[PDB]
C-alpha cells in the first residue's frame, strides 16, 4: 500500500509507501474517514487493532484510510469497509469535505492528512477483521457525542475534531433514523 | 508475584504465577481496586500499557492490582500505587468493600475477581512507569461519571461497574 503525497494547497505531488509514510514526521497526504450506521440509525464506534502503528488499542469512528493511485476517495471508503469490517454499505455521502488535521499518536507517530469525512448505511453482516478491529458497538449517536463532550480524551482525537463540527455533526444525525 | 486462589468460602487455597494466572480461563483470585484524587479533588484516569496481559490500551480507575499472601488490602494499594505511578499517598478508604467480578477482554484473556475498592488522596508528584501506564488524564470526577454512563465500552468494564454501583458512587463523590 502507499498514500497518496500533497503538497500546502492540498494537490497531489506522488505516492509514498504506507508504512513508511507514517513517521514522527510525517508529510501531508491524502486519507478518507467514515461514519457509518445500521438500518436502525445506530452508529458503529471501533478500536483499533494493538498492532496497528499509529493509535493502537484507541476507540474511533467508524473506518479510517487512505486512497490509492487510482481510486476515488468513496471508492476507498467501500474497500476499507470491506477490508476493515467485511460490510457492504450505501453510497457514502460527503459529510465533511474540507476536514484537515495533524496529530501525534501516543508514542509519537504523526498523521498528517487532508481527510475528507463520509457517512454510509450498512447493508450487509459485519465481518470484523481482527487484523485491524479489537473491539467494537452499535450505540446510539446521542450516547457518543454526550461521551465525546464529557471525556474526549478517551477517543481519538480525529473522531471527536469531525464529531465537533456542526454540518458534519447535522448529517450523522440524520443518518440516525431508522430505515426499512 | 503471585495471585491468591479463592474458594466459594473466600479463603486462601493457594498461589498462581500473577502472569501465568490471567488467561482464558482465569480462576477465581484476590485483588483490589482505587481510585486516587489530587489535593485539588481531582480524579486521575489512567491507560494501562499496551503490553499487560488483560486489558491493555484501555482507560481505567487510577490504580488495580494483587494482594499477596499476608498482605493488607491497604498495603497492596500503596504498594501498586508507588510501582505504577511513582505516589506516595494517604491511607486508603474502603469504598466498596464486597465488589466482585468476571470479565473478558477483547484477545479473551479474563479476569475473574474479588476485588474490594479503596480511595486515596496523593501525596506527592507522579512519577510513571510506562511499563504499566502508557498515558493518564487528571479530571472532574462529574465528568468521568458523565462519560462511563454514556459510553461505558470506552473504559474497563470493572471501572464501569464500581462506579455504577449506588453506594461506590456516593462516596466517590463524597470524597471530593
Ligand atoms: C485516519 C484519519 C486515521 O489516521 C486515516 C488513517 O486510518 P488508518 O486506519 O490508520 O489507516 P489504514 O491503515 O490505511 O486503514
Ligand atoms: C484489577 C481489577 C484488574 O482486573 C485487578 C488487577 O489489576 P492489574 O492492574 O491488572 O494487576 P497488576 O498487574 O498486578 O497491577
Ligand atoms: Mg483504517
Ligand atoms: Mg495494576
Ligand atoms: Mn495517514
Ligand atoms: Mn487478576
Amino acid at each position: 500500500e502507499h498514500v497518496i503525497l500533497l503538497n500546502a494547497q492540498g494537490v497531489p505531488t506522488g505516492t509514498l509507501e504506507k508504512y513508511a509514510a507514517h513517521t514522527a514526521d510525517t508529510r501531508l497526504h491524502l486519507a478518507f474517514s467514515s461514519w457509518l450506521f445500521n438500518a436502525k440509525g445506530q452508529l458503529l464506534v471501533t478500536r483499533r487493532a494493538l498492532s496497528k502503528k499509529a493509535w493502537p488499542g484507541v476507540w474511533t469512528n467508524s473506518v479510517c484510510g487512505h486512497p490509492q493511485l487510482g481510486e476515488s476517495n468513496e471508492d476507498a471508503v467501500i474497500r476499507r469497509c470491506r477490508y476493515e469490517l467485511g460490510v457492504e454499505i450505501t453510497p457514502p455521502e460527503s459529510i465533511y469535505p474540507d476536514f484537515r488535521y495533524r496529530a501525534t499518536d501516543p508514542s509519537g507517530i504523526v498523521e498528517n492528512e487532508v481527510c475528507p469525512v463520509f457517512a454510509a448505511r450498512t447493508t450487509s453482516a459485519l465481518q470484523i477483521n481482527d487484523d485491524e478491529v479489537m473491539d467494537y458497538q452499535w450505540c446510539d449517536l446521542a450516547d457518543v457525542l454526550h461521551g465525546i463532550d464529557a471525556t474526549p480524551w478517551a477517543f481519538s482525537p480525529w473522531m471527536v475534531m469531525q464529531a465537533t463540527n456542526r454540518e458534519a455533526r447535522k448529517r450523522l444525525s440524520a443518518f440516525t433514523q431508522l430505515k426499512l
